[PDB]
């Protein structure tokens, strides 16, 4: 991978490698998907919503396993969202209709569960969206509390930021994050029409984008992902498109329409990013995520 140029890779981006899922709720089916993440060995694991499962692949879309089930005990999830993987290779889940983050071992086993519904510290309206930083402290953004919260590895609450508005620093109802590897952490401002980009402290750091249908503008913004050298890709769902930006916040490129056949999307949802520049989608009105 040596000579590799990163920009030259991700501006030749339309064309999908392969896809997963399909409607059902076998495994290697999927319902109605909404937050992926990338694993330790650039694994695919998917919140496969509506089966309240979580379903992992290996890079090469070969399925691997599924853990949990209905329900609001233990391991179970009800409508799940969110997902993330830490550097210990533990499975971290926003359990929306549930309004709690549980955390599973390798094998999807349970570990431990936090949160309850409420507003107050470590409570959470409809959790929505999770991801770790290098350290392996959990970012929720709680979506109907507009702000994020921030937890250490075992559920102890330790700071949280966002409120609702329209303004510096302000969310409206924030679906998807990513921490980058310089601890800046990415906020898709879904209502806003923006990319929110804030410091560990919940200092506002910059601003992505603003609502418009041009290069370099969203209609709510859902997944969010950032590479290992600050490319911030964007699943801007209101206007059907993935977009993919620059370090410096600058667009790049753009790929993607309305549509159901290669490259076209219903119902974007969750994005990745693998470390070889594959982009990773979910298409949650289509059932299935792409890769490119």
């Amino acid at each position: 991978a040596a000579g590799t140029i990163p920009k030259q890779v991700y501006l030749r981006k339309r064309q999908q490698l392969f896809q997963l899922g399909g409607r059902g709720s076998e495994p290697g089916s999927f319902t109605w998907p909404r937050g992926l993440a990338v694993g330790p060995d650039n694994s695919i694991v998917v919140a496969d919503s509506s089966n309240h499962r979580v379903q992992v692949f290996d890079s090469n879309g070969i399925f691997v396993k599924e853990f949990g089930e209905y329900g609001n005990g233990e391991g179970e999830f009800d409508c799940l969202a969110g997902v993330a993987v830490n550097r210990i290779g533990q499975y971290i889940i926003a359990d929306r209709y549930n309004h709690r983050i549980q955390v599973l071992d390798p094998q999807g086993r349970f570990l431990r569960a936090f949160g309850s519904q409420g507003t107050a510290d470590g409570k959470f309206n409809y959790p929505w969206g999770v991801t770790t930083d290098a350290l392996g402290f959990i970012y929720v953004c709680d979506k109907e509390n507009h702000r994020v919260q921030v937890f250490q590895s075992d559920g102890s609450f330790v700071g949280k930021f966002g409120s609702c508005g329209r303004g510096e620093g302000q969310l409206e109802h924030p679906h998807y994050i990513a921490v980058s590897n310089t601890n800046r952490v990415i906020v898709s401002d879904s209502n806003n029409h923006r990319i929110q980009i804030f410091d560990v402290n919940g200092k506002v750091l910059s601003t992505v984008g603003g609502e418009g249908s041009d290069d370099g503008q969203f209609k709510f913004p859902r997944g969010v992902a950032v590479d290992d050298q600050g490319y911030i890709f964007v699943a801007d769902s209101g206007n059907n498109r993935i977009q993919i930006f620059n370090p410096d916040g600058s667009f790049l490129k753009t790929f993607g329409s309305w549509g159901s056949g290669d490259s076209e999307f219903k119902g974007l949802e969750g994005v990745a990013i693998m470390s070889n520049g594959n982009i990773l989608v979910c298409d949650r009105e289509n059932h299935r995520v792409q890769v490119f």
